[PDB]
């Protein structure tokens, strides 16, 4: 496996430490019978941990009846998974739904695709990204993501975007204020992930929409990392008080099985026309079955149950010795240590049984399955301590 | 309940379709009705061995319960087995090309393109072919590529660099790069063209694409995502005019219907990607790769001969049809010309006589049905056309 991995796969990753061969609930192992307690999820994609029997039944019966149908054709499951977005997407709003719509793709990347090519349906040069965004390697994806050391090497970039620092409303205004009816959309990260884990200032996302409301442009949330529960509401966004013009999806919403989703609502909903856009595997019917058990397990109750786990973290880990603050909401935390020593206790962290990920020197990150339990929460906690100590 | 409340929360990017499917084996596939249809569409290409097969029924099944998403910051089985077995097909015995080889796992066409794309930006070079009618996706990189003006034109700026070119023209090709040689990154093309109805490549084409790329330092990249996983009758459709190309991307028939993409590099394509260059979450997805791995399975040499053998038998009955000129294409890539613009007719009507087939032209009708399906199949399914057109 491993032996056989660097003579023929691309090498765009190096060479992956470890071969994992199964897993359940928020622990898997290794090719060796080592069990470790999973804190990253395949960085925040296993929502239900491996192997949960609402994924297993809603895959296997699936399979066994229908796999890809083209969009030429209608298919029971994206329709109930469009249904159920939109729903959790309306908050009770039976107006807002009825002007929600979903295009189904197959990852963050494509998700992104899709908004950008919105964006540009407005007719409006101008796109406004956050640095230290990350919205995917895809041309537009990455024409999109605040990080010029990924932009650099693939230049000409799809042209339009312009970047704002994170949470920085006045800046922000003024950009907008250069140009006004010339900006198509702003892009965030209602909590951005890849940099570390920061938190949208208090009222960002309020007077994004609010300056988006003036000047027509759309606000679009990246939820490809803080969706599906993960930070105690279903959407980050829900959090912050603002209904966006357009929400991308991807990573928890398949349960291990690749999915995209973009929702748009409004004007944006009514921009793609027939033949304007299109995926192939988009609405896979065996996707969108183990999204549809997702959505069935990761509830309002669930969500809850996220945000208190996160609390209990992040009370936790304030009484370690090594850490100096814990950002984040729900399952989407951020470790600040006081050395720049993350690095190292993600590789140290797998003796003390865990498996961590550092997206800075002084920055762990805490995405584990949503289905993690206390006991597990403790454990890991102990375990970051005694590895980082 | 689906056809009713499909308008209501799916972007009108299709349309509402006209049939809801609930069920599929083998070369068939049933509607919410019960109506039982011949699929000879397979969703564009897509299932190359039909709906539920036992092979990736136990496959997706066995995968499901032991580990799906694993992010490329680990390794796992079923990516590095299907990487193997695509390296093996793709090399022909030649183990020095094998060793030299190398793939990126996406989830789609779109994506597999694109980091083609991104492979050819990384040339340091401006300038990427591709061909008129031409298709490579709907990202704005894949986009770029794709030689459909009305497919580009809402999307305006595009990634720059893209210049099309007339598909087999070779003379115009080879005009087309000496205007500046050495700023040359990449020629796309497909093997055979899909989107458009079926146009294989010319006799002498891809040698001469070859022999082109050779001398200037191109990238020759066969599309492969429709053409490929033996529904030309070889395994890489570009393996009929004996040529390497550097890139070879694929989907559609990779997956089996589950979502999958691959983008194959050898040489100096596979160098130009180093850490952190490219990367994906879904890439190398388990459970979709354990479903490409029993597809590969099942399409071995014998079954690519036999594909080779049913689009004969499909051409040699469908001569003697009312309304056909001619079936332009190979193995079970079929485009149908027809005397009248009736193609677009002929798929409505073809749902009542048992057929599901496609009209990617207004006088060609599109065959791209399951691998699997039998002579007898074949047969019923020319009837059904012949009756269709008549
Ligand atoms: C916030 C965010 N956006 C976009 C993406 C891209 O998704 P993918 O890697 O599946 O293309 C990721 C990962 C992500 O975390
Ligand atoms: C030749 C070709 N390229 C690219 C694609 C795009 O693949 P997808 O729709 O999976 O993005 C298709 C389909 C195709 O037939």
């Amino acid at each position: 496996t491993l032996e056989t991995w660097p003579q023929v796969i691309i090498n765009t990753y190096g060479t992956p430490p470890v071969e994992l061969v199964s897993g359940k609930g928020a622990t898997v192992t290794d090719d060796q019978g080592n069990v470790y307690i999973d804190l990253l999820a395949g960085i925040a994609v296993n929502a239900l941990g491996h192997a949960h029997p609402a994924i297993i039944e809603a895959v296997t019966n699936q399979i066994g009846q229908l796999g890809h149908v083209s969009n030429l054709f209608a298919s029971r499951p994206v329709v109930e998974v469009a249904e159920e977005l939109i729903k959790r997407f309306s908050l009770d709003d039976a107006t807002l739904a009825a002007q929600t719509r979903v295009f189904f793709c197959n990852s963050g990347a494509e998700a992104n695709e899709a908004a950008f090519k919105i964006a540009r349906l407005t007719g409006r040069s101008r796109i406004l990204a956050a640095v230290h965004g990350f919205h995917g390697r895809t041309m537009g994806s990455l024409a999109l993501t605040g990080q010029p050391d990924k932009r650099e090497a693939f230049l000409p970039m799809p042209s339009g975007v312009e970047f704002y620092p994170y949470g920085d409303t006045d800046y922000l205004r003024k950009m907008v204020e250069t140009n006004p009816t010339d900006v198509a959309a702003i892009f965030l990260e209602p909590i951005q992930g890849e940099t570390g884990v920061v938190p949208a200032p208090e009222g960002f996302l309020k007077a994004v929409r609010e300056l988006c409301d003036e000047y027509g442009i759309l606000m679009i949330t990246d939820e490809v990392q803080t969706g599906v529960g993960r930070t105690g509401d279903f959407f980050a966004h829900q959090h912050d008080g603002v209904v966006p013009d357009v929400v991308t999806m991807a990573k928890g919403l398949g349960g291990g099985l690749p999915i995209g989703a973009c929702l748009a609502t409004g004007r944006a909903a009514e921009l793609m026309t027939p033949g304007k856009h299109g995926t192939t595997f988009g609405g896979n019917p065996v996707a969108c079955a183990a999204a549809k058990a997702v959505l069935s397990v990761v509830d309002d109750a669930f969500c809850a149950e996220v945000a208190r786990k996160g609390e209990l973290f992040k009370e936790l880990l304030a009484k370690v010795d090594g850490v100096v603050d814990v950002r984040g909401r729900g399952l989407m935390l951020g470790v600040v240590l006081e050395r720049d020593v993350a690095k190292q206790a993600v590789l140290d962290g797998f003796k003390h049984g865990v498996i961590l990920n550092a997206p800075a020197d002084n920055i762990i990150r805490l995405t584990p399955p949503l289905v993690i339990t206390d006991e597990e929460i403790a454990d890991a906690v102990k375990a970051i301590a005694e590895t980082i100590a």
